[PDB]
C-alpha cells in the first residue's frame, strides 16, 4: 500500500497535458487504494524513472508534504517562461522616438500577460511600465495622473493628435 | 458654524516632509469632523487651505481629483519625499551585476532599491524573480531559480562559489 503495486509511471516528459494526467492517475490510485498522505509520499519515488527519478532525488527533502510533491512535479515539469526572464525582458527596451503608445503598450501588456494571473495588478504594472515611456509623453504626463494604461493611453494619444 | 475652511488655522505650502503632510491633512481631517463640512464641500472649499507651492500645484491638479478623499491622495503622492515605483524599477533593471561584483554587495545594492517599494506589494519569491537575471554568468551556472527559497539561500550559495574562485 505505499504505490510498489501502482502502474502509472513518469519519466519526466515536459508536457503539461502529460503531468496533469499523471496527478491525476496517481491521485485516484491513492484515494481508491486508501493511502495516507504520509505513505503516498515515502512511496511516490516507486512512481519514476529516467530523468524524474534523478530530479526526485535533488528535491524529496523539499517534499515534507505529499501536497508539496505534488507541487513540485507541477512547478518542475510543466514547461513555462521563467518570470526571471519575462521581467528582463520587459525591460530591455525602451520606447523608441518614432513608436506609438498603442502599439508600444500592447507589446509590454503582453509580456505582462506571461506572469502568473493574480501576481501584479494594474498600479504594480504601471510602474514598471511608466519608465520605459518616451521622454516626449512624460514631459505631459505625471505617474500620478493616471491610474490605469486606458487613463495613460487616452492622454498619450492626445500628445501625438497635437503633433 | 461653517461650511467651508475659513475659521481653519492649518495651512500647508508644500514642504516635501512626510511628518509634516500627515500632521496637515490629520489636522484639516478634524477640522471638516468637528465643523461637519461633507466630503464634497471640503473639497470644494480645499483651495483655502494652500499656499506658495502647495497653491500653484492645486491650480494644475484640481480637475484630477474628483472626490476629497482623491484629493487627499493627491497630496500625499506628490509631496512625501519618495522615489517614485517607476524609477526604482529602473535603477534596479538599469545595472546587471559585473564580473568583479561579488553576490553581497550586489544583494545589497539590489535590496536597497525592493526596499523602497510597499513593503506588501513583493514577497520574497517575487524579489529573487526579478534579481535572478541580473545575477552574473558565474553564479547562475552553479545556482539553480528552483534551487532559492530566500536572499539568505542565494547569499550561502554565492559565498561558497566565492570560497572556492
Ligand atoms: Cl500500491
Ligand atoms: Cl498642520
Ligand atoms: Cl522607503
Ligand atoms: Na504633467
Ligand atoms: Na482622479
Amino acid at each position: 500500500g505505499n504505490f510498489s503495486a501502482c502502474t502509472h509511471s513518469f519519466g519526466g516528459t515536459r508536457d503539461h497535458d502529460v503531468v496533469e494526467e499523471f496527478i491525476g492517475n496517481i491521485e485516484t490510485y491513492k484515494d481508491v487504494e486508501g493511502i495516507s498522505d504520509e505513505n503516498a509520499l515515502k512511496g511516490i519515488s516507486l512512481l519514476f524513472y529516467g530523468m524524474a527519478s534523478t530530479w526526485w532525488q535533488g528535491v524529496r527533502k523539499e517534499a515534507t508534504t505529499w501536497k508539496e510533491a505534488i507541487a513540485l512535479i507541477r512547478e518542475h515539469f510543466s514547461p513555462t517562461k521563467p518570470a526571471y526572464q519575462i521581467y528582463m525582458e520587459f525591460f530591455q527596451n525602451k520606447q523608441d522616438d518614432h513608436d506609438p503608445i498603442d502599439t508600444f503598450v500592447i507589446q509590454k501588456r503582453a509580456l505582462l500577460a506571461q506572469l502568473p494571473s493574480g501576481r501584479h495588478d494594474e498600479e504594480t504594472e504601471l510602474d514598471l511600465l511608466f519608465g520605459l515611456l518616451n521622454i516626449k509623453y512624460r514631459k505631459h504626463i505625471s505617474r500620478h495622473s493616471v491610474h490605469t494604461f486606458k487613463d495613460l493611453l487616452e492622454q498619450g494619444r492626445i500628445i501625438e493628435h497635437n503633433n
